[PDB]
C-alpha cells in the first residue's frame, strides 16, 4: 500500500492509548479511538494517485462507523471522496472503498462516531491496498 508517513487526529483516548497511530500500525489489534465529532489525517510520502482506501473499524459486526473522507495536497483545502458513509457490519475483517482516481498528499476521515455510541474507533486505514477484502464503490 502507499506509505503513510504521518498520522494526526483531533483528539485521542489517552487513558487506554489509542492513538492515532495506532490506525496505521498493520497491527488489528490496537486502535485509534476519539468520542464526538472527531477527525484522523495521514500524510503520504508524497503527492500521488489515490484509487481506494482500506477500512478495518472496531466492532464492525456490531458497530457501523460514520464518517466522511477528504483528500488534499495542501493540508488546508479539501474535497469530499464521499460525504455521509457508515461502514460494513456484515465485513468481519475491513472493507476496501474504491473510487475514481483522484491526487493527494493528505487524507481525512471526519469521523462522527457509531450506531451504538459517540466514539471513532479504527483498527486500521491503508491507502491503495492490495488487500483480499471486500471492496465497495464510493461517490
Ligand atoms: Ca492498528
Amino acid at each position: 500500500t502507499a506509505q503513510i508517513v504521518a498520522v494526526t487526529a483531533s483528539g485521542y483516548d489517552s487513558e487506554k492509548g489509542h492513538v492515532p497511530a495506532n490506525i496505521a500500525d498493520g497491527d488489528v489489534k490496537t486502535r485509534w479511538a476519539a468520542s464526538g465529532e472527531s477527525w484522523v489525517q495521514l500524510e503520504l510520502d508524497k503527492e500521488q494517485s489515490i484509487e481506494n482506501i482500506l477500512i478495518v473499524p472496531f466492532k464492525p459486526t456490531e458497530r457501523k462507523l460514520k464518517f466522511s473522507i477528504f483528500y488534499s495536497n495542501d493540508g488546508k483545502n479539501w474535497q469530499p471522496l464521499a460525504e455521509g458513509l457508515e461502514t460494513s457490519s456484515a465485513d468481519k475483517n475491513g472493507e476496501k472503498l474504491t473510487f475514481t482516481p483522484v491526487t493527494a498528499k493528505y487524507i481525512k476521515l471526519d469521523t462522527f462516531g457509531t450506531d451504538v455510541n459517540n466514539w471513532s474507533a479504527i483498527n486500521e486505514i491503508a491507502i491503495n491496498s492490495a488487500a483480499a477484502l471486500p471492496s465497495r464503490a464510493i461517490k
